């Protein structure tokens, strides 16, 4: 369960925001956890992360129960945790699928074929249903293209939030030449 990630450090400002230090294998990590755990009497206590944010080479965060500089005097050099235990086993796809869900599709030809707002899978076969921008090109509200690897689904990005794919946005689409 439980492992520690972090430290929270100074208080800064006057409204309880305090400085951190994380633990994690690279740094802003600690930050794609919820919620977060302060060892205090040597008990995990639950507690909600609100913002943060860059001063000066210096990460600052801001928590739920804490509203100012002596409430976050008390927390000074606790130890943050987060929950790192597997998640429940998925009934239909991966956990991968989530990381597509709004990445922009767009194919060999560079039209964008709008935002995947949904995994779709209807029996043997999964497809990103991909809602089409306003009033595209080919006058479709909405594209049901199939997840495969290599000849239909290029690439995923995250990097930029986009997957490429060789799938024609209507019947007289213009091709490569």
């Amino acid at each position: 369960h439980i492992e520690v990630v972090g430290k929270l450090g100074s208080t800064y400002g006057i409204r309880g925001w305090l400085r951190i230090y994380s633990s994690t294998e690279q740094a802003e990590s600690i930050f794609d956890y919820q919620p977060w755990f302060l060892k205090i009497k040597g008990e995990w206590q639950s507690i909600e992360l609100e913002n943060w944010r860059y001063h000066n080479h210096e990460i600052i965060v801001k928590l739920k129960g804490v509203d100012d500089r002596e409430a976050a005097q008390i927390l000074a050099n606790v130890e943050i945790g987060v929950d790192l235990s597997v998640f429940p086993e998925l009934e239909e796809g991966d956990y991968y699928w989530h990381d597509l869900i709004g990445c922009t599709v767009v194919n060999l030809e560079g039209y964008t074929m709008g935002t995947v707002t949904e995994m779709m899978e209807t029996g043997s076969n999964d497809v990103l249903v991909v809602k089409a921008n306003t009033k595209d090109a080919f006058g479709k509200q909405e594209r049901l293209i199939p997840f495969l690897y290599e000849q239909v689904v290029k690439r995923v990005d995250l990097t930029t939030k986009t997957i490429e794919v060789d799938w024609d946005a209507g019947f007289l689409e213009h091709h490569h030449h």
